[PDB]
């Protein structure tokens, strides 16, 4: 409808997948080459379906900062075929607040959609699901019953992944640059 629908729309017309773990189906954003994210709690193993292709899973790593705390982002390489468009110029080198931001989501169940969450807050530490969690970003956001991930952007940037919500906010995990230097 506008300039943040624009970039939100090319990132998810290219730069997505459809991830399916034993824990449900997940939007899954790809970065460079055969490297994409998702939320740690997809619990993602040796294989995992993308776009409905059984793909082996190269490596995923199940990100922490340096305190040893959950970031809630896991990195998986894919055995896949293709390569994704480089993304890694869009993301922020540090942890900030945001405005206007979109949150965008590809499933079977939620296909083409596009939410305005509005302002986005580093909140920095959440108790998610019980577990200490650090780099969250907040955006108030009528909380949906379920989790299967999003793409949160700016105007320019891909700022972070939905990781979870309380029935009034919801959370993200930030994407850095210094997550995916190779």
């Amino acid at each position: 409808m506008g300039p943040g629908f624009d970039f939100a729309q090319a990132i998810m017309k290219k730069n997505t997948v459809i991830a399916r773990t034993e824990k449900g189906e997940f939007t899954m954003l790809g970065v460079y080459d055969r490297v994409a994210v998702i939320p740690t709690h997809a619990s993602v193993g040796e294989i995992i379906y993308i776009n409905d292709v059984e793909t082996r899973v190269l490596d995923a790593c199940a990100l922490r900062d340096l305190t040893d705390t959950n970031l809630e982002i896991t990195i998986v390489k894919l055995d896949r075929n293709q390569k994704f468009r480089d993304i890694r110029h869009f993301l922020p080198r540090c942890e900030d607040d945001y405005n206007d931001a979109v949150l965008s989501v590809h499933t079977s169940k939620f296909p083409n959609m596009y939410i305005p969450v509005g302002q986005v807050t580093n909140y920095g530490f959440l108790n998610l699901g019980g577990t200490p969690t650090h780099r969250i970003l907040m955006y108030n956001f009528p909380t949906r019953a379920g989790q299967c991930g999003g793409v949160v952007t700016t105007t320019g940037k891909v700022i972070g992944i939905h990781v979870g919500g309380n029935g009034a906010q919801g959370f993200a995990a930030m994407l850095l640059h210094s997550y995916f230097t190779d």
